[PDB]
């Protein structure tokens, strides 16, 4: 009897919880075909006045009632997924929120008429002035949805939102939501203008400042490429830099707004790499809304994580607002992804197209409405039209809420413009340098010590005293002290980074009592620079774009990414070709981003040799990126320092050393430190006289030292070795100081480790030839073409480096 | 007490989902669900003695006891397996599992427990005898994915599963690659003395070998990869479409892929979703895979993506492992869908590890107490192995030396570029079958415009008209499935192509069906397939199919070339290098469109020059076809040499459509493909002052401007093939300008793209001694191309003049 029933009205409540969304009014077309626990008969009953406890569902209800609420609240336009989730308090939560609407009021609902009113009169206008659809028709209620999300999050204390989409939509939202002036687009089409190379319309960001009645929020659209779906990790990494320059720094405060379409988000595993990284510290923004314009489910990767996923219908501008809230809300709530599925499709399998012919747009679905309720005649909704349309025909700002930005907000002004070769502060005061020195080197007793470190540690109190030469991590780390002494905050992100994958930074220490970290550069004075280690682990795309978001968004911050090894960086290439060395001329974009990629012929085989310079090498024009091959612990300390203090932002690649961290000669002085500069070339550092030099070799990195230590022991004195430390921008002048000494000498060659078809070589022939003398000859010394960056086993690498340092020292 | 007869029920599902938050899982134990508390469900001690109906609880003792139930639902749902499958929305799946798991679960016999702890010694002693001879990447901790892998193999042997191919990583590599696949322990000990192409570190080899099971020969195919991990995942996939793909019987049991991934790596790299939302897609699904994650501390709720059933297990129990091994298995032959197993366990390479005893010793131990083997037995087996590591012997005793028909590549191993190959087709064969591709049974009703696209293709069947691109090139496909030889065409709507110049498939416009005349040739024919695609993972597919079948010309098409970066992995550790590092051989063909035609940064270029920098040693070709014929001869030479290298295609955007870029029956008939072309206007030798140099589209840029300023004094050659660099082509179409000191390579593409840089060489070699080279093209950029329409096009008619002007 009845005991048995209430049991089977409560299995009834939770069917329509899990299940309700998949027999939900969805699809504005209604050709969806729904696929059972959600007929009464199922769980036996038939009874719909006899009354029943509810439990948790937001006391005492006749049957047929809650079915009918039941109905409402999970079958309308409305469907929400949700009870995969485990939080007890989350679902509970939104139970409460959506289990309860109050009606919207004459002005809100008009508004919304307002928006989809400009939504469709944009696409219509651009229809007839430029025949040439990736119009946002009709998905129009994307903009009462950008709209109204903005206003909630000023009514919440957000300051900024920063947003990434694709090109569906794009113009729409560029002009209605971000406030782009109508004329400055249709020059565009007209093709009036950047002065640099630029990009196509749909590929456009903007920024702006939007006021709502809870105050003035930042809005901050993304550039992008076409390549689909990784300006996401670019927009978190915008993200976390703003955040990680407010005062306290809480994630409602900064919103990260990312638009998906449903192919690309199932179909690219950047999504899977940025979802997995968002959970990690020193990448968490405290969740992002992820808006999926849902045409031709897909939204089914957010439960590799367990998000929330509200499904709506886009010709319910309405329940469209209601969802926007409940999904900002909870994201503000429990700092969490959240995902809106908006099921729309494209105004513009042709048994649907005759579907979507027939059927009434947006604004026209929700005018009749207003109209049977009394709230806007047809008078009112045309008006609305004929406003817009001649707004349009004006040319200017048509979304009322947009303001100019301030002064303040111009953060990038004093970063551009500026000249690689520019002077900086390159000096540091010997006391001072001391004084750092020995701060960052000394632990306090409290901090057990594993026995290496602490050896490494004492070597760096031997340094910072003058009794003993810096090592790479002894210099490197010095570096970062005197960034952060003067205020320059660091932030190094990447595998193993703290410690090193080749043990050499240490910068973080591991207590082997309370099994805590201590990290000296965080040590040194109030009010410094923040210094900030992360370390990664794979999702390498994600992580690199995520660098480049940050580094993009902050110029005071020495940004480092550094990878494991530097032929694992392919795994970015679409970073490294689409933003980092192109984004300047396409978007007028600068960025400091510094890369570290260890990078060395030392016989570990094909993917732990090569960073393949030799492909940055080529990206390199008009100025876009530094390639640098540092040899020494004052270059490297030199070299960070410069990309620090002066003033231009442009990405520095670095080859980064492994074997050389140790190398007994690969050491600098304090003198070389305080007193000294980055070095674009460095000159022959042994006595030679320059009347017996019959050749000279230029060389960068390692390859160096093998060339000097198999001189040294030949006994030899009539051939010089010079580095090119710097290898684009090309440093002609400091290779004409190097090279002076030498302008008698008509056999120069260069040497590399890496083969022939790879290094710079091919790349930076052409700069060598400018810079040689006159009269003189240029030969190559170094391994062979070949397929693969490195051979396999480490005989066969010795006897090619043997055979190619001989080759280059060999005059006879 | 009829409503805890609803309760029971409840309770049973609880256990039925959740059950595997609470199963013994972790073997160390270094690891709360109130729905699996009878309480929860209102359920008292006292109910225990009171019996209940099980609903579908498969057991099927039909009425239990309560108390009774419960025991029997902890020792199936939270025992040394957890079973995640609720999830799945099937109900014959759900039932069909539960049919399996809540039934028993498993006796092994005497002959079988002993083959376990046999394997395990195997696992434990390899590890062991290599710790101490060379002081690898132990499995140690892990043991038990040896018997699993043996037990898979075993079953399915049994299941008519004639091949099984498999990727992994690091981890465990040396182990499987002895105790499973049957390398011999001395070559793998010689590996480590450096007794030994470029080659490669040994953790990434992969191996071939046969395995006799009492089901029958099984072929095991374990594949090589890079140090980049689960990139091979999908490489793997495509090998066994391949393999499925020369079955008469298609028959998806018959194939068998395995992924081993780390816990780490599965959720870090978005290949694996890549993979996932793939293996849904016709042709690059293959009947499911089986995936095992090794797990060393969740991982595996990518998942749930694609609805996957999953199966923990406790390592430190070899029965567990075998039964859940046989359980995935019979799933994925049953409903052909990807299963993941969850392999519990730890590295033995802290304080709670070391006093933990290894997984021979748990085993061994637990056949003493079962009297089923002893210490002297358990203790032998040990000894056993020890000494046949020390012969140096195969030591699998089911490998065997494989059959010379394996051997599927033995006919393409050592071919050179410019060998002969068959070139003409007879006249009358060609029109014939240039008239059946573009005659379409009537039945089927076509888009008015793909109407007049197929009429102007009889036109050219029939002479009247010259051949364009899509002519030409499906022409070409004609010709080989004609002759037997399968085509499969991969791509981003390479069915009717982004450029609507293809139309190999016609969507007939009544039935909502679909005709592909390369499908209606003659019976007997070579497979056309073309299939509309995650661009990581399909490259990678096709790397592996290509990889795997040598005798069918696999074409992969990027939407546009700017695209292909997206697979810039797949491209440099395995397409670019896998022959010098591993001997891997493979054909692929990679359409890359490509041309400077003002549409931007990601429209424009396929990064020529990435390519032609990757080129040494023979191991790619690449081209830029100028003409249909061209096209058409390329495609053929690919298919048609023993050589099997991968082909990369500068491939036209334009040119398309282009009014001189055409071709005669004549060339298609008679022709060949040419590495170079010559001066094709009537040209006095002794006028020309100046050769200019170039490839692809500009060339009809260059040649029109010729026109229209009726210049007779710059000759215009075009180099077709960049590499290998054709040296007696160009000897032969620079012969008669001997004479000239002036030349010009140009080129669209801007200073530091393009061939400049990395062919400049090439250039200097194979003109006259006296002569001058300089560059006409873009100036260098950061960006591949410009945003904009106007100022791209003062900068082709500048590069243009700029090359045609002399003096
Ligand atoms: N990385 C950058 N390079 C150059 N200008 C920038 C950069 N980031 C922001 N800006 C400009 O500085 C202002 C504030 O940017 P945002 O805070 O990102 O909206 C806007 O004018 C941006 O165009
Ligand atoms: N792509 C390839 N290049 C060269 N040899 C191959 C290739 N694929 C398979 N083989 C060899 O052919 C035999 C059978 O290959 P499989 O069927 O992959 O086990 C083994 O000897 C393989 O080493």
């Amino acid at each position: 009897d009845t005991n048995v029933k209430q049991v089977k009205v409560l299995q009834l409540i939770n069917a329509y919880r899990f299940r309700g969304h998949q027999h939900a009014n969805l699809d504005p077309l209604g050709l969806w075909q729904q696929d059972d626990l959600d007929p009464s008969f199922h769980d036996l009953t038939e009874d719909f006045q006899e009354t029943f406890n509810v439990g948790s569902f937001a006391e005492t209800m006749k049957l047929g009632e809650l079915l009918e609420a039941l109905k409402q609240t999970y079958c309308g336009p409305i469907g929400a997924e949700y009870m995969h989730i485990t939080s007890t308090e989350e679902k509970r939560w939104i139970q409460q929120r959506i289990e309860s609407r109050a009606t919207f009021n004459s002005e809100e609902k008009k508004r919304f008429l307002s928006e989809l009113t400009a939504a469709e009169g944009l696409e219509r206008y651009l229809g007839a002035k430029f025949p040439g659809r990736f119009s946002l028709e009709g998905g129009d209620a994307l903009i009462p949805m950008l709209k109204e999300m903005i206003r909630h999050a000023g009514n919440s204390g957000t300051r900024e939102v920063v947003l990434g989409m694709a090109h569906r939509g794009r113009l729409n939202v560029l002009v209605n939501v971000l406030g782009k002036k109508p004329q400055d687009l249709f020059d565009e089409f007209a093709g009036k203008h950047h002065l640099g190379t630029g990009d196509v319309k749909y590929h456009m960001g903007f920024s702006s400042d939007f006021q709502t009645d809870g105050g003035l929020v930042h809005l901050a659209l993304a550039f992008n490429p076409s390549h689909l779906e990784i300006v996401s990790p670019v927009v978190i990494g915008s993200v976390r830099a703003r955040l990680d320059r407010l005062d306290e720094p809480s994630s409602n405060k900064v919103l990260p707004i990312t638009i998906h379409g449903d192919a690309a988000v199932t179909g690219q595993g950047v999504v899977q790499e940025t979802l997995n990284m968002s959970k990690a510290r020193g990448y968490e923004v405290g969740g992002t809304v992820r808006i999926v314009i849902n045409n031709q489910y897909c939204t089914d990767i957010g439960k590799m994580v367990q998000a929330p996923i509200f499904h709506v219908n886009a010709d319910d501008p309405e329940a469209v607002a209601f969802v926007t809230r409940l999904a900002l809300d909870f994201r503000n709530t429990f700092k969490r992804d959240v995902f809106i599925d908006l099921v729309c499709y494209r105004r513009h399998q042709p048994l649907m197209y005759q579907k979507i012919k027939k059927h009434p747009t947006p604004r026209k679905i929700y005018a009749d409405k207003l109209e049977q309720e009394k709230v806007a005649t047809l008078e009112d909704a045309t008006e609305m039209v004929n406003l817009y349309r001649d707004a349009l025909d004006a040319g200017d700002c048509v979304v009322a809420e947009w303001r100019p930005m301030n002064m303040h907000s111009f953060t990038w002004s004093p970063y551009l413009n500026h000249e690689w070769d520019e002077e900086y502060p390159n000096k540091v005061e010997m006391k001072r340098l001391q004084e750092l020195a020995k701060r960052i080197s000394t632990v306090p007793e409290a901090v057990e010590m594993q026995s290496r470190v602490a050896k490494i540690y004492g070597d760096r109190q031997a340094m910072a005293a003058g009794e003993k030469l810096f090592d790479w991590g002894g210099a490197e780390n010095l570096a970062y002290a005197t960034l952060v002494d003067e205020g320059i905050p660091v932030r190094l992100s990447g595998e193993d980074s703290g410690r090193g994958t080749f043990f050499h930074r240490h910068a973080v220490i591991h207590n082997q009592s309370n099994g805590s970290t201590y990290t000296p550069l965080q040590h040194i004075h109030n009010g410094q620079g923040a210094f900030r280690v992360w370390d990664s682990v794979l999702s390498e795309e994600a992580v690199l774009a995520f660098e480049y978001g940050y580094a993009t968004a902050e110029p005071r911050t020495l940004t480092i990414w550094e990878a494991q090894f530097g032929d694992f960086a392919n795994g970015a290439q679409v970073v490294i070709d689409q933003f980092i060395s192109s984004g300047e001329q396409k978007w007028g974009r600068m960025c400091g981003l510094v890369m570290l990629l260890p990078h060395g012929y030392e016989g570990q085989g094909p993917e732990h040799s090569s960073a393949r310079l030799e492909r940055y090498l080529q990206l390199c024009a008009e100025q876009n990126m530094q390639v640098c091959v540092p040899s020494t612990p004052a270059q490297v300390y030199h070299m960070l320092r410069r990309q620090a203090l002066r003033g231009m932002r442009r990405p520095l690649v670095v080859m980064s050393p492994k074997s050389l961290l140790r190398h007994p000669l690969a050491v600098s002085s304090l003198e070389e430190l305080a007193n000294g500069t980055f070095l674009p070339a460095i000159g022959e550092i042994d006595e030679l006289d320059p009347k017996g030099v019959k050749r000279v070799v230029m060389c960068s990195g390692k390859v160096y030292y093998d060339l000097l230590e198999q001189r040294r022991k030949n006994n030899q004195h009539d051939v010089a070795i010079v580095r090119i430390e710097q290898l684009y921008p090309f440093p002609h002048k400091a290779m004409q100081e190097v090279l002076q000494q030498f302008a008698h000498v008509k056999d120069f060659v260069w040497c590399q480790e890496e083969p022939l078809n790879q290094g710079a070589w091919y790349c930076s022939q052409h700069h060598f030839r400018e810079v040689i003398p006159f009269g003189a000859s240029l030969r190559y010394a170094g391994r062979p073409a070949s397929a693969s960056p490195a051979v396999g086993h480490m005989s066969v690498h010795q006897k090619q480096q043997q055979d190619l340092v001989n080759d280059a020292l060999n005059v006879e």
